[PDB]
């Protein structure tokens, strides 16, 4: 359903999913790349813990994964002052979620740290996979191709339309905004009644989202405990790169995207109510 590949750009931030009222700590699950809550209501609503999302509005500063992680670090704080932090995030969101501990660790220290972090397939390296196949048809140093490549992207996913068609028309254009426009128009055409503003903001974030993912390394190795929940990058999507406390891994049955609902769901909710 394509409104769920978009995001008010108003809205606000920090959402909660869920209508569960306890003294326990809330869960805080970070969007994926489209930026979204959407795939969290299924697990949601079933979890026994308060539940929040992360989604990514006009708000968020998109100039690095550091600066989207902080800011979501202030706003989690406005329900939860304190520490210790429950966080999940899914796909993009992992490496966010990721980025978050990390802040986290460093924040708290020297003080010994006991913040739960669980990554829904992803990790920092997940992301960089998929831009890389893109940018292995690019001109380098082209960013105007990068841009073409990326919006175009985007059209594909709102639209039926053919790929050289939409990449031919946006290509030439001045820049990042005309391209934007262009692509909002198109879809348009095919999806009259989507909101132009939304369209407008999911591509140019989109883009954006993308650069930081590709220009985003940890500062240091999270000295923490990591529960990777998955669906080369290897059996542990090369955490133990990144990472120099236990990294325990779980495979959930289902693709990248089936994973949150049905089968995968009932082991991921049973690993949350577990660990
Ligand atoms: P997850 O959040 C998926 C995470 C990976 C998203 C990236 C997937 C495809 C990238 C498509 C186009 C990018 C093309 C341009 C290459 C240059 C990069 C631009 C910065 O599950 C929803």
């Amino acid at each position: 359903n394509l409104r769920s590949l978009l995001v008010n750009p108003e809205g606000p931030t920090l959402m909660r999913l869920n209508s569960v009222q306890s003294s326990e700590r809330p869960l805080f699950l970070v969007h994926p790349i489209e930026g979204s809550t959407t795939v969290f209501h299924s697990l949601a609503s079933r979890l026994s813990i308060p539940t929040y999302g992360l989604q990514c509005t006009r708000a968020a500063p998109l100039d690095s994964i550091h600066s989207l992680a902080a800011y979501y670090i202030d706003c989690i704080r406005q329900v939860q002052p304190e520490g210790p932090y429950r966080v999940a995030g899914y796909s993009y969101g992992a490496c966010v979620a990721f980025e978050m501990c990390s802040q986290l660790q460093a924040q708290q220290s020297p003080a010994p740290t006991h913040n739960s972090l669980f990554l829904f397939d992803g990790s920092p390296t997940y992301v960089l996979a998929y831009t890389g196949s893109y940018r292995a048809k690019l001109t380098p140093g082209c960013e105007a191709e990068a841009e073409t490549e990326a919006i175009c992207f985007f059209v594909q996913q709102f639209t039926d339309m053919e790929h050289n068609r939409v990449l031919e028309a946006l290509l030439p254009l001045k820049g990042l905004e005309e391209r934007v426009a262009a692509a909002v128009d198109l879809i348009i055409k095919s999806h009259q009644g989507l909101d132009r503003q939304e369209l407008s903001f999911a591509a140019r974030s989109f883009y954006y989202k993308l650069r930081a993912a590709e220009q985003y390394t940890p500062k240091a190795k999270y000295h923490g405990n990591v529960m990777l929940l998955r669906a080369a990058a290897g059996a542990d999507y090369n955490l133990s790169q990144v990472c120099d406390g236990k990294v325990s891994v779980h495979v959930i049955e289902g693709d990248h995207a089936t994973l949150l609902e049905g089968s995968g769901l009932e082991s991921i909710i049973s690993i949350i109510h577990s660990s």
